[PDB]
């Protein structure tokens, strides 16, 4: 079970496939959250291939 879009995530590989990505945008205390699952294919992909390449 992966982390759905809009839900907070701690790890990067914790988020769903390339479809979603664990981004950590600014304004964590002033905004709504710190990191959550966001639509990022090319990102999560280019990232995973570099990090979660084995899994």
């Amino acid at each position: 079970a992966c982390i759905p879009r809009g839900e907070i995530c701690t790890d990067d590989c914790e988020c769903c496939g390339c479809d979603n990505q664990c981004y950590c945008p600014p304004g964590s205390s002033l905004g709504i959250f710190k990191c959550s699952c966001a639509h990022a294919n090319k990102y999560f992909c280019n990232r995973k291939k570099e990090k979660c390449k084995k899994a």
